[PDB]
């Protein structure tokens, strides 16, 4: 009903804010792991003597350099998402305050902001998914080329990679929840002034 629907919309948007925060923090923990993983890869790579193991390591390392970069895009789409969320909150409150006395430019802004934030989430999701498939390949390669020697650190590189995958899977799950919240904010939002 109309007050209850207003509150649901409001509560979805609070839930969404908290989730965006969780996504950003997880993204920073992921970049910390990437940097620490690069150090461990270089350590394995220096000690490697077999040419093929050396090469496999250096090609993982290239991927990881790319993932550092892609973390810049992850971070930014998330940041921009939080910016648009701020603007959703602000335009939202102004809509309730002013109604249709706040002219049509206000209602269009809020709709347009909703449209754009869903695209940023899709962009963010696609970037995360691409990193994750890489890390799944890294594990296969590491399990394949490395042995039980001290210098290989099969355990240390694998452990780090495995912790990373667990976190990137979580990241994608939080993103899918976010996209689902946005859908529901649209579904409730469209109803809010239908018996206003
Ligand atoms: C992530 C946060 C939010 C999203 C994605 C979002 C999205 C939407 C969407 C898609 C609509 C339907 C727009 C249309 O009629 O074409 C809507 C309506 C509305 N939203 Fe939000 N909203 C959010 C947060 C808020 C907040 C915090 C308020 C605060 C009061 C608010 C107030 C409104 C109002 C009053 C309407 C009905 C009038 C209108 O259609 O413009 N919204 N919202």
């Amino acid at each position: 009903g109309s007050p209850e629907l207003r509150q649901e919309h409001q509560q979805l948007a609070q839930e969404f804010q908290q989730l965006l925060q969780e996504i950003q923090q997880l993204g920073r923990e992921l970049l910390k792991g990437e940097l620490q993983g690069i150090k461990q890869l270089r350590e394995a790579s220096e000690k490697a003597r077999n040419p093929e193991k050396k090469s496999v390591l250096q090609k993982i390392l290239e991927d990881e350099e790319k993932h550092i970069e892609l973390h810049e895009t992850l971070q930014q789409t998330g940041q921009e998402a939080q910016q648009l969320l701020q603007e959703l909150q602000q335009t939202g409150q102004e809509l309730w305050q002013l109604g249709g006395s706040g002219g049509p430019e206000l209602r269009q802004k809020h709709q347009q902001l909703a449209q754009k934030i869903q695209q940023l989430l899709q962009k963010h999701q696609q970037l995360g998914a691409k990193i994750l498939e890489d890390e799944e390949k890294h594990i296969e390669l590491l399990e394949t080329i490395l042995g039980g020697s001290g210098g290989d650190e099969l355990r240390e590189l694998l452990k780090g990679e495995l912790q990373g995958i667990k976190q990137y899977r979580e990241l994608q799950q939080l993103g899918q929840k976010a996209q689902q919240l946005v859908q529901k904010l649209q579904q409730t939002g469209q109803k809010l002034w239908q018996l206003g």
